[PDB]
């Protein structure tokens, strides 16, 4: 320990989380007190516990690889971090094993083809950080390895993810160019973005699905396809919107061109008459035409090889949700509604969708009871009756986005042998709001499954392949999430009494939220109540706290839409809407983790590329630093722990009877002729990186 005066340390504060201190004198061993000169002047004795970090120097701070650090702590993360991105305008910086990237909130000059071919058959570290070289490094080791690869990135809400996932998408489809096969899958990109994104308060482009988009190769390596795999998207959305928050882009898109004499007969409007589009109080983004963004969709539509018949036909299904939300539902009293038949918007919806307005008028405000003994019709109160109206709206949705998603897997099929692939992992990411329901809880358990992917193959795996070996190894700490993982999928758990309770005809949010409360409160310390409220229970993530109202998580997890209302549209003269409710019991609950359990299984068996994308700020800005969500978003990640490990870690290893050529004993002398940049285990020997390489030379 040598704290000499003159340099200098971190010490906790308020506002930046650290701040530097330099050490006014020197220390001595064992005192407690640090005699410490602040930036202002302010002298200080620091009760110090025999300590402080040590500030690294100005020489090794700003570097491309945060490895090369030598105190790795995380004031020197944070502070590395802080001038490569506000003072550098840097936001690709090295972590070891993973890249980060750092929301600039500015269109950056920095993805033209000329870059592109710049990083292509160059090394890992001969270049700066890019998200072109973490593309580049998976299309090496495909080819080199014939080992399927995946784009991993993570972060929460707005970070970068799928601005990164289409650039590294962008770089594949350059240099493995091979029939342009390259730009129809980059134009699955938009298209799932505009009927699957909507602005959120968090991300104006939120990713309201998670996609997985698997690469086909050939034995070129030049890619002859892809294939998309969608994981559940938010239905709510279609019928709900928060202040400030916007249904589905293509809505918006569509009610811009209301007035085209192509959409004309879809009998539409601006999208503040629409009661599914108005209810976030502002119908526009800044910084978007909605007008400019259809003509794109079409044209991109038309690229998938989506002609004007096919496009105009999502278009009418699309409209008739509009109209659907518009139709008047009256109350009868205090328990009984009523649709009027001439109701404008009804008489559109079912023409659009060739339907009878008699039998959705009476099927909306009433619902139907077979006992196999009599059959009762019991009328529906107005909210009732608006809620069927609105499960019938979400699931035309649902359909119409799986109806594409079919299709442009269609589009990118190949008739040939795929040699390899490289997926592309896209999620939404960790989200929270003043109100978070089920839709939330969903993400945020996904998010959570993708740390446990990577914790087990960065930390797990690594550290048990080295320490199996009988070599001398520290092992480095990191949080494991197993513990809220099991609270919410294994059984017992959240999900699973959730299941439970959606099985009894008298269920309820309620009597779901005390079987939540008397299992867990008190006895799982990642479970609490919170004081001031008998409707909610907050889970500790390993992102942070999140509280989650109890209301609706039952009729969320059905899903379900009245028989009467499925059979309607069953009967639809409209080919495309008779196809989505054709005839061909699990909760939504369940099969998203059913899902998730598949795709972790398939990013298992790929060689992993993590990259770990940052909000820098919460109000968009362009390179502002905000030091305390950052560092939040560090520690979530587990970026200092990445770090740590990466810069330990062993890259090269070597077998014995392979070491002689270039006799354990015989080995380990000449090895001497420092003694850290190797060891030696039961059957391998290891040594530091690029300390050998220029023995090659
Ligand atoms: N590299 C970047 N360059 C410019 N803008 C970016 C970049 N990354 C993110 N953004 C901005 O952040 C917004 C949301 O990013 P996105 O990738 O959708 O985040 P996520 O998918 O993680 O929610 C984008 O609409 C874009 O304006
Ligand atoms: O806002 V993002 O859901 O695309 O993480
Ligand atoms: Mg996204």
């Amino acid at each position: 320990e040598l704290y000499t005066q003159y340099n200098r340390v971190w010490i906790p504060d308020p506002e930046e989380v650290w701040k530097s201190a330099e050490i006014a004198k020197d220390y001595r061993v064992g005192d407690k007190v640090l005699r410490l000169l602040l930036e202002d002047g302010t002298e200080l004795d620091y009760s110090v516990n025999p300590l402080p970090p040590l500030r690294n120097p100005d020489i090794l701070v700003g570097e491309n690889d945060l490895t090369a650090l030598s105190y790795l702590h995380e004031p020197a993360v944070l502070h590395n971090l802080r001038i490569r991105f506000a003072e550098s305008k840097l936001i690709y910086t090295y972590s070891g094993i993973i890249l980060v990237a750092m929301n600039p909130y500015k269109q950056l000059p920095i993805y033209g083809d000329a870059i592109i071919h710049a990083y292509s058959g160059q090394n890992m570290g001969d270049m700066d950080p890019h998200i072109f070289a973490v593309a580049e490094e998976a299309y090496k080791q495909m080819a080199r390895n014939n080992r399927n690869q995946s784009i991993i990135v993570s972060g929460e809400s707005g970070a970068g993810k799928t601005v990164s996932a289409r650039y590294a998408m962008r770089y594949f489809a350059t240099v493995s160019k091979s029939a342009h096969v390259e730009d129809k899958v980059l134009a699955s990109n938009p298209i799932t973005e505009a009927v699957g994104n909507a602005k959120t308060t968090r991300n104006d482009n939120s990713s309201r699905f998670g996609k997985y988009t698997e690469i086909s190769f050939d034995e070129q390596n030049q890619i002859i396809g892809a294939n998309m795999s969608t994981y559940l998207l938010e239905k709510s959305r279609v019928v709900f919107q928060s202040e400030n928050e916007r249904n589905y882009h293509i809505f918006y898109q569509l009610c811009a061109s209301a007035q085209q004499s192509e959409f004309k007969h879809l009998k539409l409007g601006s999208a503040e008459e629409f009661n599914y589009t108005r209810m976030g109080g502002n119908t526009v983004i800044e910084g978007v035409n909605d007008r400019a963004e259809m003509v794109e969709t079409q044209k991109t539509f038309t690229l998938l090889g989506f002609k004007e018949d096919f496009q105009m036909d999502v278009f009418k299904i699309l409209a008739a949700i509009l109209h659907l939300g518009n139709v008047q539902i009256t109350a009868v009293g205090n328990e009984r509604s009523s649709v009027s038949e001439d109701d404008s918007h009804l008489k559109v919806f079912c023409e659009l969708l060739g339907l009878e307005s008699g039998r959705v008028a009476q099927w909306l405000c009433n619902r139907k009871i077979v006992t196999s003994s009599e059959t009762v019709v019991k009328p529906m109160t107005r909210p009732q009756a608006v809620n069927a109206r609105d499960a019938l709206a979400k699931k035309i949705y649902a359909h119409l986005f799986d109806f594409i998603v079919e299709r442009i897997n269609q589009a990118l099929q190949f008739s040939g042998k795929q040699h390899t692939f490289i997926g592309v992992l896209d999620i939404y990411g960790f989200e929270t709001f003043d109100v978070n329901s089920f839709e939330q809880f969903c993400i945020n358990y996904a998010n959570e499954k993708l740390q446990q992917q990577f914790n087990m193959h960065v930390f797990k795996l690594e550290q048990e392949e080295y320490m199996k070996e009988d070599i001398p190894w520290t092992l480095i700490d990191f949080y494991d999430n197993q513990p809220v993982i099991d609270l919410i999928e294994a059984k017992m758990g959240i999900l699973e009494l959730l299941d439970e309770e959606c099985l009894l005809p008298h269920g309820t949010d309620e009597n779901w939220l005390q079987k939540l409360y008397n299992n867990f409160v008190n006895r799982n310390p990642l479970f609490e109540k919170p004081r001031m409220s008998n409707t909610s229970f907050v889970i500790q993530h390993f992102a942070d706290k999140v509280e989650y109202k109890c209301e609706g998580f039952l009729e969320k997890n059905r899903d379900t839409v009245y028989d009467m209302l499925v059979e309607i549209l069953r009967a639809s003269k409209f080919h495309l809407c008779a196809n989505f409710f054709q005839e061909n019991r699990t909760t939504v609950g369940s099969k998203f983790r059913s899902s998730l359990y598949l795709l972790m299984e398939t990013l298992n068996a790929t060689t992993p590329h993590y990259v770990r994308c940052i909000k820098p700020n919460d109000e968009k800005l362009p390179f502002e630093f905000d030091s305390k969500r950052i560092v939040q978003q560090l520690r979530a990640c587990g970026v200092l722990e990445t770090i740590r490990i990466s810069a330990q870690s062993y890259p090269s290893r070597w077998t014995y009877i392979e070491f002689y050529s270039r006799k354990k004993e015989v080995c380990k002398v000449v090895l001497h002729r420092d003694s850290n940049q190797y060891q030696f285990g039961k059957t391998k020997i290891f040594f530091r990186a690029g300390q050998v390489a220029y023995l090659e030379k």
